[PDB]
């Protein structure tokens, strides 16, 4: 039984996931960068 | 409870849901802001 | 290095997930991925 609330993207197991993804994208930042300025 | 599986968001709706946590969620902001962070200094 | 801090970065990445599409597919991929294992164990 996961739970209803285990599913929200601010969840743990997300946050996980996205912060793992951003982390580890060596392309992430840049197109970050890139898109302050538009 | 409810089918968990029915709770998936579309790329669509998983777009709107991200923007509104990341903009009234200052937990999940900074979580966000600080793997960036890293990322940068790490890369 | 420009390194934005947590106002600027919240502006630029609600404007990256919403503009550049190849990124939210990757954001939204994860999300899958996580969704899965959650899921289907």
């Amino acid at each position: 039984g996961p739970h209803m609330a285990d599913l929200l993207l601010n969840s743990t197991q997300f946050v996980q996931a996205f912060t793992y993804l951003i982390q580890n994208d060596k392309e992430f930042a840049n197109k970050l960068h890139k898109a302050y300025l538009n």
